[PDB]
Parts: C-alpha cells; structure tokens; sequence
C-alpha cells in the first residue's frame, strides 16, 4: 500500500531510515547514540516550559533526533512523506497476540489529548505533596506508556518529560538512577497484571532525598569502573522486605547486596553495629530493612 510501515525502514533491512543515509544497523546505532547523547545535554539546560501536553512532548523528541530522523517531532498514527516520497505510517505496532498491546489509530489521539486535558485542569500537578504527586504521575505515567506515541524514542521522551514536570511542580524525579532493566521490569509488571508495585517502589526511590543519596553514592563507585549497570536492577532495600545475598562492600551512608544479580543498597546505620565489624566482600549476610 501507499501508506505503509515498511516505509519507515530501508528495503531488505531492518534499520530505519535516517538523516545520515547509514544502513549498516549498528554503525546507525551508534552515531544515534552519540548525536542523541549531545542533545540531552542542552536539553538539560532550557527552561523549563509553561505548560506540559502533547506539543511540550514532541518537542522534546524533536529536539532529541533532529539529526538522525525527518519524523523527528512526529507521533506516529499521522501519515509522514520522506524526502525520497514514501509515505509511512504505523498505527499497529505489532506485538504477538499473546502480548499486551500498545494502542491502536485513533486511540493514540484519546489518549494524549486525555493526558493534556488531565494535566491542564491540575495545573501540572503543582501544588501538591511528594505522595499526592507520585500517585498522580503514575498514573500519567503508565498511561503515556501504553501509548507509545512515537515509532521510537519514547523512553528518554517520556522520562524527562517526568523528570521535568517534577522539578516544576516542586518535587523530584531523577530518572538517571533508573536502569534500562528496572523499568522493563516495572513496566511489564503493569501491563501484564495491572500491577503497581514496583512503579511505586521505582518512584518512591527516586523522589525520596533520604533514598536519592543511597543511589547517587552507589551509581558513583561505577564510575570508571568498565562497567555498565543497565542491564542490571539496582534498587534500595523496601521498608519491610528481607533481602539475602552477597555483601558488596559499604560507604559512608550506605552498602550494596548482590541478588541474583540485583543490586540492593541499604543504609549503613539499618546495619546491626556488631555485623559491620566483621563483615568482608563476599561474605553472605541476610538483612531486613526496618519500619
Ligand atoms: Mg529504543
Ligand atoms: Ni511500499
Ligand atoms: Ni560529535
């Protein structure tokens, strides 16, 4: 057909056309890596907006990939004509049956205009408590998750749509402290089961001070390191919960568990004093984060 979402990709490959002409997927991948990285950075330093819809959205995917793809600004169920006169579009998306489904055509457009209208008559969310607030953004959260607006590039668009949204409205969401694999994790556990928790938890970590400074002193000891803790969850140990593992070694305010290949960070005065005396890297320690 005239409108197609085989018209997004360069035929007999996979890779998606871009502004640089490269079709080899991962030379593409990294000089989108690149060139997205740069733009984050000054991203980071323009005011903050007026007001936070859908246009507030675009603009920031816009302003992430004007160097790499021409629909750059573009949500994905408008019809797009490429410089080379193709037409794409992709209303679908195509899960597996099986799987929970993004939504489709014209639910896109409910859909945001539902998350501007919401966010309107709230005022962004403005003037609330940490708790009110994280309640409130979960929501809109995972509703602009099931959306999935753009062909790519959602979850940077969409974390520091949040991340900025809080700092408006006079709380916090450091996004950076969140890997790629927790929020797969949270996210699947939504869509699936309509299960919060680990949302909750996911935004409790990140808007807590008390919990904020656990990770900003663990995410540093990676610095330098070689390592790349994406692909692994890193979390504070919940209020409650009982985590046993490997020990990883302590700092100031806090430590670190290995658990199956997660992990936990504690504080280090939730530790019984006796313990900490004689506690090594790779000693097996059980331990109970407190009331
Ligand atoms: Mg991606
Ligand atoms: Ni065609
Ligand atoms: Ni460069």
């Amino acid at each position: 057909e005239i409108i197609s979402p085989h018209h997004y990709v360069y035929p007999n490959t996979t890779t998606l056309k871009n502004k640089y002409g490269i079709k080899n997927l991962n030379a593409f991948l990294e000089k989108c890596s690149h060139d997205t990285a740069k733009a984050m950075i000054n991203l980071r330093e323009e005011s903050l907006p007026e007001y936070f819809d859908t246009a507030y959205l675009c603009h920031i995917h816009q302003q992430l990939f004007k160097n790499t793809f021409e629909w750059a600004g573009y949500l994905r169920h408008i019809p797009f004509t490429f410089a080379d006169g193709t037409t794409a579009a992709m209303p679908e998306m195509k899960r597996t049956g099986w799987k929970n489904a993004f939504a489709i055509g014209d639910e896109i457009q409910e859909g945001l205009q539902r998350l501007d209208q919401t966010l309107a008559e709230k005022n962004n969310l403005q003037g609330l408590t940490r708790e009110e607030f994280n309640s409130e953004a979960i929501e809109l959260f995972n509703s602009l998750n099931q959306l999935h607006p753009f062909r790519e590039g959602n979850g940077r668009t969409q974390r520091l749509f949040f991340e900025n949204l809080a700092k408006a409205a006079g709380h916090q969401l450091n996004f950076s402290l969140i890997t790629k694999e927790r929020m797969m994790v949270a996210s699947v556990a939504v869509a699936e089961n309509g299960d919060l928790e680990p949302m909750q938890h996911l935004f409790e970590d990140i808007s807590n001070p008390e919990k904020i400074r656990l990770l900003k002193e663990f995410m540093h000891t990676m610095k330098n390191t070689g390592r790349n803790v994406n692909d692994r969850p890193v979390m504070v140990a919940k209020e409650g919960e009982t985590y046993t593992g490997t020990y990883r070694g302590a700092g100031l305010e806090g430590f670190a568990l290995n658990v199956k290949g997660a992990y936990i960070i504690g504080n280090i005065d939730h530790l019984p004093p006796e313990q900490l005396k004689i506690l090594k890297p790779g000693d097996k320690i059980t331990f109970t984060a407190p009331k």
